[PDB]
């Protein structure tokens, strides 16, 4: 995965 | 964390 996948936030 | 931190190995 990538940074966007590893990092989550809504 | 970064790609290097998220992932492991060579
Ligand atoms: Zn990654
Ligand atoms: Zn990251």
């Amino acid at each position: 995965d990538a940074e966007f996948r590893h990092h989550s936030g809504y």
